[PDB]
RNA sequence: UUUUUU
C-alpha cells in the first residue's frame, strides 16, 4: 500500500515557534487511500502526519521534497492527487527518504545561522527545546520517557527562526529516558538530492589500482557468483567467493568445471578440496572459521548475498571489510540482487494468484485447492517446523507425496525426482538447490528481537511478523526459474527490506566468543567496519552495549559451552554463561525447557531462585538478583541506547 | 460501531480435538461492515473470531446464544446480515455477553460429562490442554508466556467430548507466565438466560421486610438524592445519603431544608452539622473517616452515584456493605443514572454535531467554528488544565467571553448569567451546577492504570484514553435540559462502562493507611464486600496482592506523610513510603519531578542510587534492588495474578 | 484528570 497523508501539523509564522495538529483522515479513510495510493485532499503545512497500516509518523517538507524516515516509510509510494508517488529518493544508509512535495505543500528553509537552540516537533504538535550537540545529535533540555516521543521520527527540528536543521530518527535513552535525539541534519537531505538518483552497479567492476569496496547489483541468473569470478579469473585475478549457503557453496565446484572449466577450491564446515585453482568457494562461516583473511591470497573477495542479516554473514563480511586491503587485496565485490531499499517487481515466468477461501486445505486462514498441487512438484513455505509437520502429515493422508523440510532434517528427505509437495521452513533456502512448479508463501517470518526491558536487564523475543521484500522475493524465486510458475500467497504485501535488529548484532557477539575465538573488542571492529560501509544493510549502533555485555562474561565453563555449541541452538554462548553461573552459585536454570538441557546432569543438586542474567525465553524459576554478573549487566544497562520511537 | 465476525475457528468434528482457521474479512471489509452494522456473509461454525475497532477476539455460539466477553465487546451491536444485532444478554458481573445467534451458526452442547481434563481453543486455532480444578479455574498443563493467549477471549474450553465448558476471560499468571486460565463456565450462560431479559429498577425499591441491597437507576433530574430520600423519610425512615462530592452534598442539604422542608444532617470535612433530622447528607470520605456505619442510625442507605470508580467512592460502598445490616440498616439503595453495561442513548433535546476540520479554533485535532460559540452561553470539556488555559486565552483573544474551570479555581468565576464560554475540565460535573445552549466534548480523559513490569516490581502510569459512556453522558448532558440543546465532539464512539483498573484498589489501601487508619486486612474485608456485590463496577481481584503490598510498607515517617497528604497528589502513601526509604539511606528520590518535593530541603544531603520500590513515574537517578523492602515488594510480585489478554 | 479524608 501507499504511505497516507492523514493530519498535518501548522507551524507559527514568527516569534516564540508554536504549533497545533489537524486531523484530517480517519481510518477508513487512510486504509482506503492507501490501497489505491490515490489521495485528492489538499495539503497544507510543511509538516504532514502520515501513515502506513500499522504506523503513524511524521513527514517534513523542505526544497520541495516531503521527506521522513527509511524505518518508518521503507519504499512505499505516498498517495497523491493523480495517483501512488513514487519515492524520489530513498538513501537506506542516513535513513531517509522522500517524495516530490504535492501542490499545496509550503517548504522550510534549510537553517544557515548555526544555533544550537534547537526546537524538535513531536506529533502532538508539542515544540521541544533541545541543544544541538553534533551534526546528528542533540540533548533534551527535559529528559523524557522515550514514550513521549512515539510516532515523531520525520518531525523537524527547528532553528529559533523556524528553519529547518534537520528531521528526528531516534531517541537516545539512558534506561528508557530519552536524554537525547538522533536527527537526519539537512545537509543529508542536500548531499541526497544531488547524488545521481540512478547509479548502475550491474556490471562487474574493473579491479581497481588502489583498494575499493564495490557494489554489484544484478539480477538472480545473471552469474554474478559463476560467470563473474570466472571472467576475473580470466584476465588473471585470484579471486575468493563467499556465499552464505553450504548447499551452494558446494554446487559451485560442479558447475565452475562444466560452464567455465575451473575446478575451484571448495570451503565448508562439511567439505574442503584443495586444487590450487585461483577462484575458491567458501561460506562466510568456513572463512571466519579459517581465520579471515590470508595476506597475500587474493585480488578479489565478492561478498555473494551481501543483503543476508544473519550474523554469520555479517560478521564475516564485517571481518572482510577490516581485513581486505591489508591481506594485499585489491578490490571487495558486495554482491545481491536485493540490496537495502529493493522491492519485489512482477517476474515474467511467474504467475501471482492470491489464495482465496476455496480450496480444500486450510493454510493460514485461507485455502489451497487440492488441485492446485495433486501432480506436479510445489513447495509450500510455513513460518514454522510444527505447521511444516502438520501440513505434510496431512498432505500424505490424501496421497499426496508430501514431505516436511526444516533445520534438524537432512535434505535426502527431499526427492529430487518425480511428483512431491514440500513443506518447509525457510532452512529449505540454505540447504537445498534445486525448483518447483509452483510456490505457495504463508508470507511470514519467524523473527528474534531485543527488548531492553530492564528486568532485570534485556530480552531477546521470538515473535512472528510479516515477510520482508528480500524474504518474498527469496521465496518466489523457487519457481519460474526456465520455466514458467506459479506463485500462490496469503497476504500481498511486503515490509520494507535491508534492516535489522540489534539482536543480530547480540548473536555476532556470542559467535565470535563461542566458536570463532573472538575477544568482544575484536568483534567489534569487525561489525564497525561492516556498519562504516554504505550500501549494506542497516542496524542501530549498539556494537559499544554489546561489547560491554560480553566482556563481562568471563571464565565460561568449557563443557557447558561443548554441549550448547554442539546442540546448534541459538545463543550458544550466552546460554552457557547463564548455565555457568548457575551451577557455580549451586542454582537452577530459568527453567527446565530444552535450552537449558546442560544442566540436567545437576537437576537433583540444584535448588533455589536463579542467578537471572538476561531472558532467553520463558522464566518459570523463582529469581534472585544477586549475583555480581547480573549487577554487572543491570550496569551495562545504563549506556546511551539509541532505539527508533 | 458493531463487532464485526472477521473470521472462524473449525473444530474437529470426530476424534482427538483439534482446530484451524478461516479468514473471511480483511482489515477493510471489517471497518466498513463496523460502521454500517450490516454484515450479510454467511456465518458458520460455533466459534467465531470477532473484532471491533481496536482488539480482536473470540465468541462461542451456546445453546443458539453467540456469547462473548463483556472486557472486550462492552455493550457493542454485532454486525447482522439485517442489521446491528443489539445484545440479548450483558451480564457485566460475570463478563459475559450474548447476542442471539445468527442463521447458520451451530452451537456448542453444554459439557454435563465432569471431565476434568479440558481443552481450550485460541484465536489463532491451537487446542491447549487445560486440568480443570475449580467452577471457573483450570490449569495449563504447559505454562506458556501470557502473550500467547492474546486475543483469545471468548475461546472455548472444551472437555474430551467437544462438549462446551465455558469461555476463556483471564489468565492467572506467576510473573507473566500464565500458569492457570479464568473461565465463564457453561452454568453462568445458563443461569443468564435464565433470568428476565429486562428489568426495571426505575422505581424507588420498597423497604423489604429484611435486609437488603437494591438498585435505583434512574436519569440525572430525576430526584435521586432528593426526591427519594425526602420520600423514605414522609414514610418515617432514617436515611443517610451519601456522595462523591462536597459541592453536590452540600447542594442537596440547602435545597432538602427549603423544597421539602426538612434541614438535614450534614457531614463533609468543611461543613458538619448535627441537626437531629431524620435524612443526613454525606460525603463517602466524611462517612470513612466516621469510621463508617453507626449502630442503629440508619433504616436506609444511598449510595448516590455508585457507578463511580473513585478510591473513596468504592471503599466507602465495600464499607457500607461490609457494615450496614450488621448495623441495622433495612436497605441499602445503590444509586445511579449510569450502571454498568449502559450506554449514551439519543436525547430528543440534543442534536449532535460532528466537529469538522473547518473552524478558526483549533480543536484536538478538528476545529470549532466560531459561529457556534460566539453568541450564547457554551461548555467546552478539555482533558487537562493547560488545555482549558490556553483555549480560554485564545478564545477571549478573539473576542469571546471565555473563562476557564477546573480543579483548585473558584466556582465563581462562571458567569451565571450572560454571553460566556466555559473551557472546563471534569471538575464541572460537581463543582458547577447549570445548563449551557451547547457542548463541545474533546471526547478523551485522563487515567491511570498498573502495568505488573518486574522493573522490578510494578509501575503506575498515568495516559490520556478515549472516554467512557459514563464520561459521555455525563459530559453531554450539561445541554438539553429541558430547552432545546447542541452537542458537538470530535470523536463518536464511546468505551464500554462499568469496568475500573487494578491501580485504583491499590488506591484505597493507600488512603486506607493514609488517612481512615485501615490495616491493609481491614481495607481487604471492605473492598471484598464491594467486589462480591452483584451489579456495580468490576475489576480484577487483586486484593491478595495488594493487601501483602501494604502489609510490608511498616514505620512509614509521618513527617513525610503529613506532606504528601496535604499536597493532594495521588498515592500519598507509596510517594511518602518511597521518601522514607530514600530518607533513610540518605540517597536521591527517583527523580526531582514535583512528586518528591517533600524531600527537596534534603536534596544536599541526598547521594547514591535510588533504592526503587515501584514506579510512579520516570526514573532519572540510577537504582539500587539491594533494600530489603525493594526485595519484599518483588517477593509480593509472586503471587497469582489474573489479567485478562 | 477527577475525587476525598486533616
Ligand atoms: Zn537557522
Ligand atoms: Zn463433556
Amino acid at each position: 500500500g501507499s504511505v497516507v497523508i492523514v493530519g498535518r501539523i501548522i507551524l507559527s509564522g514568527s516569534g516564540s515557534i508554536t504549533a497545533y495538529s489537524q486531523q484530517t483522515r480517519g481510518l477508513l479513510g487512510c486504509i482506503i487511500t492507501s490501497l489505491t495510493g490515490r489521495d485528492k485532499n489538499q495539503v497544507e503545512g510543511e509538516v504532514q502526519v502520515v501513515s502506513t497500516a500499522t504506523q503513524s509518523f511524521l513527514a517534513t517538507c523542505v526544497n520541495g521534497v516531503c521527506w521522513t524516515v527509511y524505518h518508518g516509510a521503507g519504499s512505499k509510494t505516498l498517495a497523491g492527487p493523480k495517483g501512488p508517488i513514487t519515492q524520489m529518493y530513498t538513501n537506506v544508509d542516513q535513513d531517509l527518504v522522500g517524495w516530490q512535495a504535492p501542490p499545496g505543500a509550503r517548504s522550510l528553509t534549510p537553517c544557515t545561522c548555526g544555533s544550537s537552540d534547537l526546537y524538535l516537533v513531536t506529533r502532538h504538535a508539542d515544540v521541544i527545546p533541545v541543544r544541538r550537540r553534533g551534526d546528528s545529535r542533540g540533548s533534551l533540555l527535559s529528559p523524557r520517557p522515550v514514550s513521549y516521543l512515539k510516532g515523531s521520527s520525520g518531525g523537524p527540528l527547528l532553528c529559533p527562526s523556524g528553519h529547518a536543521v534537520g528531521i528526528f530518527r531516534a531517541a537516545v535513552c539512558t534506561r528508557g529516558v530519552a536524554k537525547a535525539v538522533d536527527f537526519v541534519p539537512v545537509e543529508s537531505m542536500e548531499t541526497t538530492m544531488r547524488s545521481p538518483v540512478f547509479t548502475d552497479n550491474s556490471s562487474p567492476p574493473a579491479v581497481p589500482q588502489s583498494f575499493q569496496v564495490a557494489h554489484l547489483h544484478a539480477p538472480t541468473g545473471s552469474g554474478k557468483s559463476t560467470k563473474v569470478p570466472a571472467a576475473y579469473a580470466a584476465q588473471g585475478y585470484k579471486v575468493l567467493v563467499l556465499n552464505p549457503s553450504v548447499a551452494a557453496t558446494l554446487g559451485f565446484g560442479a558447475y565452475m568445471s562444466k560452464a567455465h572449466g575451473i575446478d575451484p577450491n571448495i570451503r565448508t564446515g562439511v567439505r574442503t578440496i584443495t586444487t590450487g585453482a585461483p577462484v575458491t568457494y567458501s561460506t562466510y562461516g568456513k572463512f571466519l572459521a579459517d581465520g579471515g583473511c590470508s595476506g597475500g591470497a587474493y585480488d578479489i573477495i565478492i561478498c555473494d548475498e551481501c543483503h543476508s542479516t544473519d550474523s554469520t554473514t555479517i560478521l564475516g563480511i564485517g571481518t572482510v571489510l577490516d581485513q581486505a586491503e591489508t591481506a594485499g587485496a585489491r578490490l571487495v565485490v558486495l554482491a545481491t540482487a536485493t540490496p537495502p531499499g529493493s522491492v519485489t517487481v512482477p517476474h515474467p515466468n511467474i504467475e501471482e494468484v492470491a489464495l482465496s477461501n476455496t480450496g480444500e486445505i486450510p493454510f493460514y486462514g485461507k485455502a489451497i485447492p487440492i488441485e492446485a498441487i495433486r501432480g506436479g512438484r510445489h513447495l509450500i513455505f510455513c513460518h514454522s517446523k510444527k505447521k511444516c509437520d502438520e501440513l505434510a502429515a496431512k498432505l500424505s493422508g490424501l496421497g499426496i507425496n508430501a514431505v516436511a523440510y526444516y533445520r534438524g532434517l537432512d535434505v535426502s528427505v527431499i526427492p529430487t525426482i518425480g511428483d512431491v509437495v514440500v513443506v518447509a521452513t525457510d532452512a529449505l533456502m540454505t540447504g537445498y538447490t534445486g525448483d518447483f512448479d509452483s510456490v505457495i508463501d504463508c508470507n511470514t517470518c519467524v523473527t528474534q528481537t531485543v527488548d531492553f526491558s530492564l528486568d532485570p536487564t534485556f530480552t531477546i523475543e521470538t515473535t512472528t511478523v510479516p515477510q520482508d521484500a528480500v524474504s518474498r522475493s527469496q521465496r518466489r524465486g523457487r519457481t519460474g526459474r526456465g520455466r514458467r510458475g506459479i506463485y500462490r500467497f496469503v497476504t500481498p504485501g511486503e515490509r520494507p527490506s535491508g534492516m535489522f535488529d540489534s539482536s543480530v548484532l547480540c548473536e555476532c557477539y556470542d559467535a565470535g566468543c563461542a566458536w570463532y575465538e573472538l575477544t568482544p573488542a575484536e568483534t567489534s571492529v569487525r561489525l564497525r567496519a561492516y556498519l562504516n560501509t554504505p550500501g549494506l544493510p542497516v542496524c542501530q549502533d549498539h556494537l559499544e552495549f554489546w561489547e560491554s555485555v560480553f566482556t563481562g562474561l568471563t571464565h565460561i565453563d568449557a563443557h557447558f559451552l561443548s554441549q550448547t555449541k554442539q546442540a546448534g541452538d541459538n545463543f550458544p554462548y550466552l546460554v552457557a554463561y547463564q548455565a555457568t553461573v548457575c551451577a557455580r552459585a549451586q542454582a537452577p536454570p530459568p527453567s527446565w525447557d530444552q535450552m537449558w538441557k546442560c544442566l540436567i546432569r545437576l537437576k537433583p543438586t540444584l535448588h533455589g531462585p536463579t542467578p537471572l542474567l538476561y531472558r532467553l525465553g520463558a522464566v518459570q524459576n523463582e529469581v534472585t538478583l544477586t549475583h555480581p554478573i547480573t549487577k554487572y549487566i543491570m550496569a551495562c544497562m545504563s549506556a546511551d541506547l539509541e532505539v527508533v520511537t
